[PDB]
DNA sequence: GACCACGGCGCG
DNA sequence: CGCGCCGTGGTC
């Protein structure tokens, strides 16, 4: 709160101002910095940056990026965000996080520099007292905040002319779908409007009516609702076609080629270090961990995804993860037995049930195994295996016959869930769940399946993080990348040469990153794009 | 032009 | 279960 002249001491917290939220597209407008309750202003930006020495303050990835995009260095440092994030993984925002905490979230530079500066103070001294909760900010939030702004700085190379072409074939063919669905309907609707087309489904056509939706009690037209209604006219399954075509085109096909930086002539997405309230990253503008695959036309998208010139990709995809997590926080000695043996456990799920061994259909214990972990219903199962109800709620009991310790960590989970007010991951990361002592049913069993599916989730998410943190410096050495993460898996760069010791190593530090009661298996693949490397 | 709610759907 | 983005339909 003192006009002091720039530069400011070293280790001073900096607020800045963008012209827009990425900062890999953003023009720096205002940089300011706060030490010893103390505001300096820069004279120009842009060349005050260049004396920082590290960014320390809100949303200091972001700073470091943009600095990165300059050629200049500054690694992120101490992000009071990351603190209220651990404390309280609802604190998303710095909007948020300052209210809550003794502040405002400005739009000048020095404000900001201070908000950061107190915030910092207030979040700090509350942590004390945490030890495991400051282990992870230390031993894996702080140093991965440093590792993602290098990975939103180098980008991903997209085959632009690749994507411009599939763009027109796609066209093509959702002109092609387009006029037989008006026709089978004997006149044009919108089709991407799904009023228009519920009145035409329901109405105009006799088609039963199956489900409505949430908010607004409309007629739903989902795909669920579709496929369900596949053979009862021919026109449903025009437009499950029509909806998988326009879904890509319009989301991943069209925008994608648009968003290639100038001086890069790559790919940038940011990844968001406070967003979820598991613990996982998240991806936006564009996202790059939803890119499609498990269709035709999807892994065609994914062919778009390419290594520079004279570089190959690297694929590397944690197999079954959340299964295995599951087996060492509930002690299963069954489930542990699968992956001990290292024997494939949905088969091995499939031949509790059937066999043993090789002996239900791969999909029907893999769906189950799926299932278990997010509190899935009887029913969801029957729809989603095209099977009778009962044959479903039969399916799943046959799941907590073979594997008890599920169930009865399941139980301790809530139990202590609603006694203290929160979950936890492995590490000890924290999610509140108040909802648990609800009276509504409904309402206090949707918080039940929040809340035992957190420290799962959360867990797998605290393993992979770890895993970057520590592959990093190993991969900088030999000259490697890494471009992205989509949760439990990771696609790095590398040259030509090193790319198979680029592989054999990133494998080995994934797979031993923390050893648990039961081992973790790292698929690995090498190729000239996204779609090859994986597999 | 910005923003919003909704339904719907892509990924893990 | 956990995210983020799309078009439609709409307000300001
Ligand atoms: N495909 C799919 N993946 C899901 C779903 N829900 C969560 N996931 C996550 C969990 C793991 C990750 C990838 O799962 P995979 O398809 O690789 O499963 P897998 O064990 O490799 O199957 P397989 O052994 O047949 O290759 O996606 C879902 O509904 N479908
Ligand atoms: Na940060």
């Amino acid at each position: 709160l003192e006009e002091a002249p720039w530069p400011p001491p070293e280790g001073a917290f900096v607020g800045f101002v963008l012209s827009r939220k990425e900062p890999m597209w953003a023009d720096l407008l205002a940089l300011a910095a706060a030490r010893g309750g103390r505001v300096h202003r820069a004279p120009e930006p842009y060349k005050a940056l260049r004396d920082l020495k590290e960014a320390r303050g809100l949303l200091a990835k972001d700073l470091s990026v943009l600095a990165l995009r300059e050629g200049l260095g500054l690694p992120p440092g101490d992000d009071p965000m990351l603190l209220a994030y651990l404390l309280d993984p609802s604190n998303t925002t710095p909007e948020g996080v300052a209210r809550r905490y003794g502040g405002e979230w400005t739009e000048e530079a020095g404000e900001r520099a201070a908000l950061s500066e107190r915030l910092f103070a207030n979040l700090w001294g509350r942590l004390e007292g945490e030890e495991r909760l400051l282990w992870l900010y230390r031993e894996v939030e702080r140093p991965l905040s440093a590792v993602l702004a290098h990975m939103e700085a180098t980008g991903v190379r997209l085959d632009v002319a690749y994507l411009r072409a599939l763009s027109l074939e796609v066209a093509e063919e959702i002109a092609r779908l387009e006029a037989e669905v008006f026709r089978l309907a004997g006149h044009p609707f919108n089709l991407n409007s799904r009023d228009q087309l519920e009145r035409v489904l329901f109405d105009e056509l006799g088609l039963p009516a199956i489900g409505k939706t949430e908010k607004t009690g409309k007629r739903s037209t989902s795909a669920a609702v579709l496929e369900a209604l596949r053979e009862a006219h021919p026109i449903v399954e025009k437009i499950l076609q029509y909806r998988e075509l326009t879904k890509l085109k319009s989301t991943y096909i069209d925008p994608l080629p648009d968003l290639i930086h100038p001086r890069t002539g790559r790919l940038h997405t940011r990844f968001n270090q406070t967003a979820t309230a598991t613990g996982r990253l998240s991806s936006s503008d564009p996202n790059l961990q939803n890119i499609p695959v498990r269709t035709p036309l999807g892994q065609r998208i994914r062919r778009a995804f390419i290594a520079e010139e004279g570089w190959l990709l690297v694929a590397l995809d944690y197999s079954q993860i959340e299964l295995r997590v599951l087996a060492h926080l509930s002690g299963d000695e069954n489930l542990i037995r699968v992956f001990q043996e290292g024997r494939d456990i949905h088969t091995e799920t499939a031949s509790w049930m059937f066999g043993v061994p090789r002996e239900l259909m791969r999909r029907a214990a893999k769906t189950i195994n799926f299932g278990v972990l997010y509190g899935m219903s009887a029913h969801r199962l029957s729809q989603e295996l095209a099977i009778p109800y009962e044959e479903a709620q039969a399916f799943i009991e046959r799941y907590f016959q073979s594997f008890p310790k599920v169930r009865a960590w399941i139980e301790k989970t809530l139990e202590e869930g609603r006694r203290r007010g929160y979950v936890e991951t492995l590490f000890g990361r924290r999610r509140y769940v108040p909802d648990l002592e609800a009276r509504v049913k409904s309402v206090r069993e949707a918080a039940e399946r929040m809340a035992f599916n957190m420290p799962v989730q959360g867990t797998a998410a605290d393993l992979m993080k770890l895993a970057m943190v520590k592959l990093f410096p190993r991969l900088e050495e030999m000259g490697a990348r890494m471009l992205l993460q989509v949760h439990d898996e990771l696609v790095l760069e590398a040259p030509k040469e090193r790319a198979e010791a680029v592989a054999r190593l990133a494998k080995e530090v994934m797979e031993g990153v923390y050893p648990l009661a039961v081992p973790l298996e790292v698929e690995v693949g090498i190729g000239e794009d996204w779609l090859s490397a994986k597999e």
